[PDB]
């Protein structure tokens, strides 16, 4: 039988420290009750991996936040990707899928790579740097709405746009609600950029809106797909990028092993997606009777899974708890897992080894120098701020 827990894993408390709580998240059984949301939670990697693996029978048609699209009203159009099950996800995927394909990737490589030495030559110039602020959001703002054909004005509403769709897939919190009374202007502005006529030619966007030509997608659908690229492909890797700086700053020994071979990279980054895991949590919903860890669960049930958690279970990672980055990570589920396994992975990856590798041939030391705000949002993990002292090599 399941156990309660009183936690809520939505509360600011639980941002501020996470840690204990998902481990008394994990050890409580494989599955739990959240008394505070009415819903059954699962933290461990197996199960997160196994409902992860299972979306005929762990849907995600009805909705991947608290919310249940059969019980109650989206609070925008659903994704064509996000929000959708094999077979209706399988185009709108491979769609995104060949816009953001490796071979997209060599063409852009160069220009991400360029942008990335200018930045960390810049902060070197000044010293005492916010790397949030003038790095993590700072670099992705230099380069991706670029690679998406964006205009220039309106971006300050690319950030609040994050938070308010990440925001919106927790419970009906504080920070929930104020997000969405909040939100008519930010959609204005996304809903504008949707559009073919405002994506500049040989950009993700203008190259999602091709696929209309030939009828792969219809009018109809482009403008939502590109939503998604909007909702899913900044704030994300602000806050990876975000988390690699943060976790080279408290771990000087793990940077100065990066330093001695530029090539890890990469992987330092995919190991700071596991260490934080920027993207927290997502549920998904039961589309028949299944046993899960034991646990019989009845059709139509929402199923909360710790990503972070599972990321950091002692059950699959030998200490878990450190930043190794050399470690093997292929298998956490930062990204997710299966056939919704994260269709920017080789931007975000991208963006994490250039601005990594950047840092491997051009720092010596990244110190904290100052108070390190968090920032609060249902989905996300992520700093506010990040005062640093850089010291140039
Ligand atoms: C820090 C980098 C990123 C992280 C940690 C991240 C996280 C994730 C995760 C965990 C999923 C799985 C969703 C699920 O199982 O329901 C996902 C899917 C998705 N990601 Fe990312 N993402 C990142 C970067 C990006 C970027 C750069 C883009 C756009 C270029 C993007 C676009 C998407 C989209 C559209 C989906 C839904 C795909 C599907 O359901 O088939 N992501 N992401
Ligand atoms: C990375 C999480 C995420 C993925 C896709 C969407 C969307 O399609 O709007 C929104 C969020
Ligand atoms: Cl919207």
């Amino acid at each position: 039988t399941i156990p309660h827990l009183a936690i809520d894993p939505f509360s600011l408390d639980f941002f501020d420290d996470p840690y204990p709580d998902q481990q008394t998240l994990r050890d409580a059984g494989p599955v739990v009750y959240l008394d505070k949301w009415n819903v059954y939670g699962v933290a461990r990697y197996a199960e997160v991996h196994a409902v992860l693996n299972d979306p005929t029978t762990f849907c995600s048609s009805r909705g991947v936040g608290l919310s249940d699209f059969k019980k109650e009203k989206p609070w925008r159009p659903p994704s064509l990707i996000l929000e959708a099950d094999p077979p209706a996800h399988t185009r709108p995927r491979a769609v995104l899928s060949k816009v953001l394909s490796p071979a997209t990737m060599k063409t852009i490589r160069d220009g991400f790579a360029a942008a990335a030495d200018a930045k960390v030559d810049e902060l070197l110039q000044r010293g005492c740097i916010d790397a949030i602020a003038d790095l993590a959001e700072a670099y992705p703002l230099s380069v991706f709405p670029d690679a998406m054909g964006l205009k220039q004005e309106g971006r300050e509403h690319l950030l609040p746009y994050a938070g308010l769709v990440f925001n919106a897939f927790g419970p009906p919190n504080e920070l929930r609600q104020t997000a969405i009374e909040r939100s008519a202007p930010h959609q204005a502005y996304v809903n504008e950029q949707c559009q073919r006529p405002n994506l500049a030619p040989g950009g993700f966007g203008a190259c999602i809106h091709a696929f209309t030509d030939t009828g792969e997608i219809t009018p109809d659908e482009a403008p939502l797909l590109v939503r998604s690229l909007l909702s899913a492909g900044l704030d994300t890797t602000v806050n990876g990028i975000g988390a690699a700086v943060y976790c080279l700053a408290r771990f000087p020994g793990e940077l100065q092993r990066l330093r001695s071979d530029p090539t890890l990279a990469r992987n330092a980054f995919e190991e700071a997606v596991r260490f934080e895991s920027p993207v927290q949590t997502f549920f998904r919903t039961t589309t028949r009777e299944v046993e899960l860890g034991g646990a019989v669960i009845g059709e139509g049930e929402k199923v909360l899974m710790f990503l972070g958690s599972a990321n950091r279970d002692p059950r699959r990672w030998s200490d878990p708890d450190l930043y190794d980055i050399t470690r093997k990570t292929s298998g956490h589920v930062g990204f997710g897992s299966g056939v919704h396994m994260c269709v920017g992975q080789l931007v975000a990856r991208l963006e994490g080894e250039v601005m990594l590798s950047a840092l491997a041939r051009k720092v010596a030391a990244i110190d904290i120098d100052g108070p390190v705000k968090r920032r609060f949002n249902n989905t996300l993990r992520g700093l506010e701020s990040l005062p640093v002292k850089l010291t140039p090599a």
